[PDB]
């Protein structure tokens, strides 16, 4: 019976940047981004869409690494304003505040559509609608590259996990089911992989760095935000170990 700040509350966004690192508000920050993109091929003429672009870290990284044009879409105007402010000097990056479900792009626009821990905000029906849109928006041979939270079957959920999902308003499904949804939208070369052991390593590292810097955190943020972060990572670590909360990797191609 308490009022909990929502995930992207003013303080929540700042706290996520503290734990994930500057410009990022999802798993593994720049470290995971480097790894996820380590076999991805793009150049200065490539066009990339980032679905759920947040504070802009991913767009910044992709443009810096490849020189690619990057277009980030995020439903949160406040984040889009931040991303724009921080990347004014990058002419080939643009950000737009919109619900991706209300976006259209022409057929064959993007060499890559990229999304990191954002599609969890969408209902199953909306995920399907989005993947149908993504299929259209990709160029021939274009790549869809996603990480997203996934979960064990609902009957294996316990009380705390259910409370977490409700609070966050997430819609989480198992990895195979997510891959099958992508396949059903005609994507080919579909890879749907459980990378929860790598997620575990990132969670452990993130928490260890938070605890190391507790005094630093407490100079600017609340001890309630501190314990909320700490307890939240503690639960994610526990729940990934028993295969309840999962991290999914999905790569697919339009052929
Ligand atoms: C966990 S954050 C990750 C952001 C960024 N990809 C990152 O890794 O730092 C998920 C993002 O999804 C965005 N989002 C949620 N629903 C959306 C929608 N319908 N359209 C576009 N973005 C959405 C949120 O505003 C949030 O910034």
């Amino acid at each position: 019976k308490y009022l909990e700040n929502n995930q992207y509350s003013d303080e929540g966004i700042k706290a996520y940047e503290f734990i994930f690192g500057e410009d990022y508000i999802s798993s593994g920050g720049i470290i995971a981004t480097t790894k996820i993109l380590s076999d991805i091929q793009l150049d200065a003429n490539s066009k990339v869409l980032d679905i759920g672009s947040g504070l802009g870290g991913g767009c910044k990284y992709i443009n810096e690494k490849y020189g690619a044009h990057v277009h980030g879409v995020d439903i949160c105007e406040k984040m889009v304003t931040i991303a724009k402010l921080r990347n004014q000097d990058k002419a080939k990056i643009e950000f737009e505040a919109k619900d991706i479900l209300k976006k259209d792009f022409p057929e064959s626009t993007f060499d890559m559509i990229y999304s990191r821990d954002s599609i969890l905000h969408l209902s199953y029906a909306d995920k399907k609608m989005l993947f149908e849109k993504c299929y259209k928006w990709l160029k021939p041979n274009g790549i869809l590259l996603i990480t997203d939270y996934c979960a064990d079957k609902i009957e294996n959920w316990d009380e705390e996990f259910k409370a977490y999902i409700k609070k966050r308003k997430y819609t989480l499904m198992p990895i195979q089911e997510y891959g099958d949804l992508i396949k059903s939208c005609k994507f080919q070369n579909v890879e749907a992989k459980d990378i929860s052991d790598y997620w575990l390593e990132l969670l452990q590292l993130e928490l260890s760095k938070l605890e190391e810097k507790k005094e630093e955190f407490l100079k600017v943020y609340s001890i309630k935000e501190y314990n909320s972060l700490k307890d939240g990572w503690t639960r994610k670590i526990k729940d990934t170990k028993r295969d309840l909360q999962k991290w999914g990797y999905f790569k697919a191609q339009k052929m």
